[PDB]
């Protein structure tokens, strides 16, 4: 066909059209109906496309994904898997991105310096086991994972996956990305199929044109209301529509990736000429060019049917403003003043945040640039504290260049290094004390409790960039960009004008300083050095094989009450320095779940010595003893993060079950491939009927299949049993993990020894 590399890094990975082409062609003469374009891009992805039983929402398909990028905090557990399987150079195009442990202290420079040296041991391993195995490595200071992605490696019709629950960002290139744990890039890695259960698909038909100050997004703020939290799990969200060439390609880059705030498997967007234009002016006309001659199989068949179809006309939607403590809370930024002040919640703003992944592209910066001129103009600069993070390298450049850095920091931002920063809690706060009620709004995306700053009483509430600088400058939530005035140093009272600034630099793009690292394909020879007494990396030792034992007698940990984010499970900021050491991020297990029976957290009862403790240490005093135990969950239990150490950690410290009212998806596919058995209540009134007493057993492991319920038996201390049944998502690759102690041990099992 064309010769057309997938990057310009990887010269000789050529994109394969005409193999999406020819599998896309096999499965619409089996199923004989329109594909929809999320379809079009995962069927023409498929091992084997001409016998895959393909049923949206039943199957599990058997997928050969193009390439597997990793972000720090997660690329070394992923890599400590891979070094376990023994397997010599990874099959895919792969790459490691430094983006997560670069704490915001002192901006810019000065951050990354210091991280350099905090992390030494940690940038060196991944460096060193990225040129082993042969993964290029984005140096720290490279940029944010997605946008690194958008930039270089996205095009339309890839299908990627990333060890990182916002990979769905690269959907605004056209591709069909998605959020794995560690140990589902090490089979891509190590060349097997990739499973993935077959998605519904929810069509979001945009109408109309955005207008003024209603940003791109906005779009993705009033869907998160609309289908809340648990919404789109199960599902790819497409959108499609006459409004979708209205949005700049970064645009719908931020609105796909905020859909990982409502469990969708990922969102995708049809190539259009803004995808080609972005393509054009980031050194990639020659895929623009072979996307072209490729269309049809880009964009969805006619009359393709949506499972659910939500219309939003972009001509009327408003500026929106969502938390404080869960993203799908909406409002109205008109409005917001008026709850704030009804809830109890902090009219003034300490900290106004600006980029991450999610925003902050060219456009985003050169809107939030427009804002504050006007500011300037008449002698203000923030009344809030005002930080703006570049998603990359070639970003920061570039708005450094054409003078939106100067502004930002002439109104009283501070710029930090390109890095997640205060995203994921990587930020030395001091300006409030732990526990202090207080207000910060950010153009991020999730905003759940603790998860910037540590502390539960901050509320945070994610917007757009151009609003977060309109209330930065106005210091409170009680004020509306478009209808209120503002007062000049001059004394006259003024109105911000909407932001307008170009989407692409007129000039090329400023690549900015060297910071990829290809790997030497010649060469090889590095040794991976593990320190035995490493305090932040550990190799693993392998999970004990099932005894072929029923579990009897199992002691429950902890009954969780409502919301269980694998935040609460194991909690990021201070522990993000463990992220390759599992004894040592262990002792962050669970402490952030409330206790049904007393309503704390980190405080359960130790059923052996009856005091009240932390879970940490009780799951280590029941493994010390042979107490195998169970968590028992409420819905959405693992909504969140991909972290596979969510799952890593029971299993470590001598879980065998986790059964809930529900799973997110990537948190249950992390415990079925640790070696845990995640079930869910045939009827989810039965979490009424165990309190953290009693003891139980699950029976039916010997006979275990795809489909058929497993019985739980509820022994009550006073002697009373009650049987209830048990679901489980199994099919028989999967049991086959769970007999072989995980995934990673039946691979190794297949390497014949
Ligand atoms: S923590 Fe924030 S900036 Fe970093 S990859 Fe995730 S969403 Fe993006």
């Amino acid at each position: 066909r064309a010769k057309v590399a997938m990057s310009h890094f990887e010269p000789h990975e050529y994109i394969r059209y005409d193999l999406l082409e020819k599998n896309i062609d096999i499965v619409r003469k089996r199923l004989n109906r329109p594909l929809t374009l999320s379809e079009k891009i995962v069927y023409g992805h498929l091992d084997d496309p001409a016998n895959q039983e393909i049923e949206r929402g039943k199957t599990y398909l058997r997928l050969r994904p193009d390439r597997v990028a990793m972000q720090d905090a997660t690329a070394q557990m992923a890599m400590l898997q891979f070094i376990s399987s023994g397997l010599p150079k990874v099959a895919v195009p792969s790459t490691i991105h430094c983006d997560h442990l670069i704490e915001a202290q002192l901006g810019g420079e000065k951050d990354l310096r210091r991280a350099k040296d905090i992390n030494q041991e940690v940038y060196n391993f991944l460096a060193t086991a990225g040129a082993k195995y042969g993964v290029g490595f984005w140096r720290p200071g490279s940029g944010i994972i997605h946008q690194i992605i958008l930039e270089n490696y996205a095009y339309p019709g890839v299908l990627l996956i990333g060890t990182d629950s916002h990979t769905p960002n690269g959907g605004g290139l056209g591709g069909i990305c998605i959020g794995v744990g560690g140990a589902d890039a090490v089979d891509v890695m190590a060349g097997i199929p990739w499973e993935l259960k077959c998605p519904k698909v929810i069509g979001v038909k945009l109408t109309g044109s955005l207008s003024g100050w209603t940003s791109p997004k906005d779009v993705i703020l009033k869907v998160a209301g609309i289908l809340t939290v648990k919404g789109g799990t199960g599902a790819i969200v497409e959108y499609h529509g006459p409004g979708v060439d209205s949005i700049s390609c970064t645009g719908m880059a931020t609105i796909c990736n905020m859909g990982a705030e409502i469990g969708a498997t990922t969102s995708v967007f049809p190539y259009n000429h803004r995808m080609k234009k972005y393509l054009s002016k980031t050194g990639r006309a020659d895929i623009a060019n072979l996307a072209d001659e490729f269309k049809d199989h880009l964009v969805p068949d006619s009359g393709c049917h949506y499972d659910q179809l939500i219309e939003i006309n972009l001509s009327e939607l408003k500026p929106h403003i969502n938390g404080p403590f869960t993203p799908d809370l909406a409002h109205p930024v008109a409005e917001v003043g008026s709850v704030a002040e009804k809830e109890g919640w902090p009219l003034d703003i300490r900290v106004g945040l600006i980029g991450s992944c999610t925003n902050s592209s060219y456009e985003d910066m050169g809107r939030s640039a427009a804002v504050a001129k006007q500011a300037l103009a008449h002698g203000l600069k923030c009344k809030s504290q005002f930080t703006i993070t570049p998603g990359s390298e070639q970003i920061r450049a570039t708005i450094e260049r054409d003078g939106y850095a100067q502004v930002l920091r002439d109104v009283g931002g501070i710029v930090l290094a390109n890095a997640c920063g205060p995203c994921i809690g990587q930020w030395d706060r001091k300006d409030i004390k732990k526990g202090e009620k207080n207000t910060i709004v950010t153009s991020y995306n999730r905003n759940f409790t603790g998860r910037n700053d540590a502390n539960p009483e901050t509320h945070a509430f994610v917007t757009s960039p151009e609003i977060v600088t309109a209330l930065a400058i106005a210091g409170t939530l009680k004020f509306n960009p478009e209808t209120d005035f503002l007062t000049g140093k001059d004394g006259k009272k003024f109105k911000l004008e909407a932001p307008d600034a170009d989407e692409l630099p007129r000039a090329e793009f400023d690549p900015g300083q060297d910071t990829y690292q290809h790997p030497p394909k010649d060469s090889s020879g590095q040794r991976v050095d593990v320190s035995p007494t490493s305090q932040r990396l550990q190799l693993l030792e392998p999970f004990d094989k099932w005894d072929g034992k029923d579990l009897e007698d199992l002691q429950i940990l902890i009954k969780v009450k409502g919301k269980c984010t694998t935040d609460h499970i194991s909690a990021a900021g201070p522990w993000l320095k463990f992220r390759g050491h599992l004894d040592n991020i262990s002792n962050n297990l669970l402490i952030g779940a409330i206790n049904s029976e007393n309503r704390k957290a980190n405080s359960v009862r130790n059923a052996v010595t009856q005091e009240f403790g932390p879970v940490p240490d009780t799951a280590r005093y029941y493994k010390q003893h042979g107490i195998r135990w169970v968590v028992i969950g409420d819905e959405n239990y693992g909504e969140g993060s991909s972290r596979e150490h969510r799952a890593l950690e029971p299993r470590f410290l001598g879980g065998r079950a986790i059964i809930t009212k529900s799973f997110a998806r990537i948190h249950e596919t992390n415990l079925k491939k640790q070696g845990l058995l995640p079930l869910t209540f045939a009827d989810p009134a039965d979490y009424n009927k165990i309190h953290p007493v009693d003891k139980l057993t699950i029976q039916g492991l010997k006979d275990f299949a795809p489909g058929k319920p497993l019985t739980c038996i509820i022994k009550h201390p006073n002697g009373t049993q009650e049987t209830i049944l048990l679901n489980h998502t199994f099919n028989e690759t999967q049991i086959e993990w769970f007999r072989a102690g995980s995934a990673l041990n039946r691979m190794k099992e297949l390497q014949q020894k």
